[PDB]
Order: C-alpha cells, then sequence, then structure tokens
C-alpha cells in the first residue's frame, strides 16, 4: 500500500482508581503488536494514556477528598509506574490533562460544528456515569445500589444509571448510518474479532439516535474542556477521550518521552489514522460507530482495524490478581506470554496458579528451554559453534520446511491481529523440532556420526533462532537471553531479511556459558 509509521494504540484509562490487570492486558496487547512491526524493520508509533477528564473521574476525586487536578496527576503517576515497571515499549504516554490535547478537541469540534453535524437539542434519558455511556430503556433493568434501595442499572456493565434531562449540543448520529455501514461492509477486516464485527453491523442496521456531544457544566464539576463558544458546556469525555488518537498522532516527542510540540496537520508526522486500535469488548461503540462518524463528519481519514479482546477494559469480593506480584513471583516474560497464550477473544481462560506452572513448566521450560539447552550443550554442540550442514534427509526436509513456513503464518496472525494464534503456531514448530531431536537422539551421535550431528545440529540451532525471532514481541527480554547464548548478531535479531532459513551463517560462534545457567526455572506443583 503506502510508507507511513505504523500507529498502534490502546484505549486510554479512566484514573478514577489504580491500574489493575485489566489495564495491564490492554496496554500488553498494543506492546506486542508494535513490538512485532518493530522487528520487521517498520517504523513504529504506539500510544497509551489515561483518561482524565469527566463526571466519574472528578467524582472519585471527591470521594478522595482531593482536588480533581492532583488527584488525576496522582493517579496518572501509578499508571506510568506500573507501566514502567511491566518493561513495554510504549513510545508515548497520553493525559488529556495536556494542554495540547485540549487544542485538539477544540479544533475537532470546531470542524464538526463547521461541516453542520452539531445542533443544539436536549438529551432526555438514562445514562451510566461509571461508562460515561448513554443508554435507552432497553438497555437498563432492576438492580440495587449499596445502599440496598431498588434502582435502575445498565444491561452492559451493571453500574448504576440516571435519568438525565439536559439541554445539550447534539452530533448528527442518525446521518452517518448509511456510510457506516457502506464501511463495514467495504473493510470486511475492519473490526475484530468476526462476531464482534457482526454486532456493530446488526446495532447500526437498526438505525442510530444523535448523540449527546455536550453537558451543562455544572453536573460535570467543572472537570472537562469547555465547548468553543460556550463556556455553559463541556465536551462529551467520550469525545474528548477518542480525540487522543488525533493527539497522539500530533505530537513530536523527545528522548526523554516529553512532548515538546503539537504540528498542524497530523500528515507531518505520517502517523493518523491508527492502523490498530486495541481495546476491550465494553467500549466498542464508541470507537466502531461514533469515532468514525465523527472521522468522516470532520473529513479524517478512518482507522484500519479495531480489535477488541475478550477482558473487560474495566472491572472486588476477595479475588486478586497483580500484575506485578505475579510477574516477580513466575517472571516478566512468562507472565506476559501467559496471558497472551491463554486467552483469546473470551472470558473462557484459566488464570489460576494450577494452570500458569503447567504452561510455564510445559511450554516455555520443557519445550522452549529443553531445547535452547540441548543445541548449546557442552555434552552436545563440542565445538560451541554453528556447524556446517551436510546433506538433508527427508526428515531434515520435513523439519526445514515447517520452519520456512513459519515466518508467514505467524505474520498473517500478527496482523490480523490474533498474538494467541501466533504463539501456538510457533510453538507447533518448537514441539515438531523436539520430536525431530529425540528421533534422531543427538547426544548418541556425538561418538558415532559426527557428521551427521553437524545437520541435526544445524536445522535445530536455526529452528530455535528463527522461533525465538517470532516469539521476540512476546518475550522480549528472554529473545535477547536466546539470542546471546546462541551467538546471534544483533543484526540478525531484528528484519524480515532474518526470517529466511539459513541467515546465520556456520561458523558462528556460541555465547559463553554460565555454570547452571536458568532460561526458565521449573515451579514445583502445590
Ligand atoms: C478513547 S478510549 C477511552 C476508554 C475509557 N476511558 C475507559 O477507561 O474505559
Amino acid at each position: 500500500k503506502v510508507e507511513k509509521v505504523f500507529f498502534v494504540t490502546s484505549p486510554i484509562y479512566y484514573v478514577n482508581a489504580a491500574p489493575h490487570i485489566g489495564h495491564v492486558y490492554s496496554t500488553l496487547i498494543t506492546d506486542v503488536i508494535g513490538r512485532y512491526h518493530r522487528v520487521k524493520g517498520e517504523r513504529v508509533f504506539a500510544l497509551t494514556g489515561t483518561d482524565e477528564h469527566g463526571q466519574k473521574v472528578a467524582e472519585a476525586a471527591k470521594q478522595k477528598q482531593v482536588s480533581p487536578y492532583d488527584f488525576t496527576t496522582a493517579v496518572a503517576g501509578e499508571f506510568k509506574k506500573c507501566f514502567e515497571q511491566m518493561d513495554y515499549s510504549i513510545d508515548y504516554f497520553i493525559r488529556t490533562t495536556n494542554e495540547q490535547h485540549k487544542a485538539v478537541v477544540k479544533e475537532l469540534w470546531t470542524k464538526l460544528e463547521q461541516k453542520g453535524d452539531i445542533y443544539l437539542g436536549r438529551y432526555e434519558g438514562w445514562y451510566s456515569i461509571s461508562d460515561e455511556s448513554f443508554l435507552t430503556p432497553q438497555n437498563i433493568t432492576d438492580g440495587v445500589d449499596k445502599d440496598g434501595n431498588p434502582c435502575k442499572v445498565s444491561l452492559e456493565s451493571g453500574h448504576v444509571v440516571t435519568w438525565v434531562s439536559e439541554e445539550n449540543y447534539m452530533f448528527r448520529l442518525s446521518a452517518f448510518r448509511e456510510r457506516l455501514l457502506e464501511w463495514y461492509h467495504a473493510n470486511p477486516g475492519c473490526i475484530v474479532p468476526e462476531f464482534r464485527r457482526r454486532e456493530v453491523i446488526r446495532a447500526v442496521e437498526k438505525g442510530l439516535p444523535d448523540l449527546s456531544v455536550s453537558r451543562a457544566r455544572a453536573t460535570l464539576h467543572n472537570w472537562a474542556i469547555p465547548v468553543p463558544g460556550n463556556p455553559d458546556h463541556c465536551v462529551y469525555v467520550w469525545l474528548d477521550a477518542l480525540t487522543n488518537y488525533l493527539t497522539g498522532s500530533r505530537l513530536r516527542v523527545d528522548e526523554s518521552g516529553k512532548e515538546v510540540s503539537l504540528v498542524d496537520d497530523f500528515n507531518e508526522l505520517e502517523r493518523f489514522p491508527a492502523d490498530v486500535h486495541v481495546i476491550g469488548k465494553d467500549i466498542l461503540k464508541f470507537h466502531a460507530i461514533y469515532w468514525p462518524a465523527f472521522l468522516l463528519s470532520a473529513g479524517l481519514p478512518l482507522p484500519k482495524k479495531i480489535v477488541a479482546h475478550g477482558w473487560w477494559t474495566k472491572d472486588s469480593l476477595g479475588n486478586v490478581f497483580d500484575p506485578v506480584e505475579k510477574a516477580e513471583e513466575f517472571g516478566y516474560d512468562a507472565l506476559k506470554y501467559f496471558l497472551l497464550r491463554e486467552s483469546g477473544f473470551s472470558d473462557d481462560g484459566d488464570y489460576s496458579d494450577k494452570n500458569m506452572i503447567a504452561r510455564l513448566n510445559g511450554e516455555l521450560a520443557d519445550t522452549l528451554g529443553n531445547l535452547v539447552m540441548r543445541c548449546t550443550s557442552a555434552k552436545i554442540n563440542v565445538n560451541g559453534e554453528w556447524p556446517s550442514p551436510a546433506a538433508y534427509t527427508e526428515e531434515d526436509e520435513s523439519l526445514i520446511q515447517l520452519i520456512k513456513d513459519l515466518p508467514g503464518t505467524a505474520d498473517h496472525y500478527y496482523l490480523i491481529p490474533d498474538i494467541q494464534k501466533a504463539i501456538i503456531a510457533v510453538f507447533d514448530v518448537l514441539r515438531a523440532i523436539n520430536a525431530y531431536v529425540t528421533d534422531m537422539a543427538p547426544w548418541k551421535l556425538v561418538k558415532t556420526d559426527p557428521e551427521r550431528l553437524r545437520t541435526v545440529l544445524y536445522i535445530t540451532l536455526e529452528g530455535v533462532r528463527v522461533t525465538t525471532l517470532l516469539l521476540s514481541p512476546i518475550l522480549p527480554r528472554k529473545s535477547v537471553v536466546i539470542f546471546d547464548m546462541l551467538g546471534v548478531p544483533e543484526v540478525h535479531r531484528k528484519g524480515i531479511e532474518n526470517f529466511e532459513f539459513g541467515a546465520v551463517p556456520p561458523g558462528t560462534r556460541l555465547g559463553p556459558a554460565v555454570e547452571g545457567e536458568v532460561l526458565f526455572s521449573k515451579r514445583s506443583t502445590e
């Protein structure tokens, strides 16, 4: 197609409470996608951040008896600390309190208004403050609040809903039904997974109401962006929030990660529109309906892909999963592996300690770690080098073919994107490499047929190198330890050139050994 910066985003999270696993998972997926495109040698801009305005946040700050400025700044700081500890490679962390962001929101608003797509009207209806979401009466039901009093709750989330009757600026969303439908039909990969795409089409097929994009300022505790030309109104937190993707695309960022300039025209930085928006299923409508509608109105290009995973962007009754405690217990790369291996586009995942140990011991230690140790062992690799292969048998070639096919396959999965499938494909090949090794018994060959061992060892090292390269966006620190052990030069650790079989030449020396070297140490079953 065209050469631009591959632009991948995560949602920006409400700062009403501390960061937790949902946020870490969403930002993980964004990080992995970005990392894979970097190892393909593409330019990448990965974006994450915090949603800091609105009633929900203001009221959370009121509950803690602190000013919104101090509260948002403190919780935003917790998010940054958390993501730093998680060892992501995110290019920029945006906050909607940022002054440049507010300028962008005002430019976008003025466009919608000049286009004729904003009018003064009224919203009279249900609203979820916890989700900052307007709801029809079909999407609420009966429940209770903390006081046990009967109340209405959202069908979507189970949060308490309230009736709102306000003069509001309205966006003409109803006018964009046909164009949104055209967009879904013409780009059948634009929403992932496919069943969520089908949900969006059905919802839009039914018809769209107009959307309130302002609120009376008192309702918001004056914690929002004023509407241009009307200081009695505040911009809807979601229109403000979605705009973070446009803002991010227009920020020049220095080496320490501070924003230093806002460009006038997004084309200047070549990021917009996003190639992938990573979201949780709870915020699908905002990204797949509202967002493209605003862009169509403003005449901005639309995103290429929205991927909605099965977790809730935001969710205690005596049940905890602390990301850092787990990572300090089992390792950071292992935890990341586990989260991405275990969960597809569903809540069907088993996140017990029992299952974590099984995958750690089974896949990372027994399948991958053991293979790395065998092909670098002094016992088997007596000369500590990549040997030069002799002639290949049919069995050799069957394995070589699997290895040559693997890049093209994982690449497709990464681009869906479906990271779980990309992992399963790589491990299928690791399993095949192990079976080959068992078959050939290279420990026996050292004594018996040194020439045969050359071939078997070479194919093993090259299968390990390639699988590891493809696993490196998922296991960034361990992929480095593995490449060091194999003695793979830095240049061969990225680029599509190095997807090819045979990229590291024979005679390459292995890295230095360490006594009792741990790649993935097993954990007892308790
Ligand atoms: C533009 S994405 C906004 C997401 C929302 N703030 C949330 O936390 O769920």
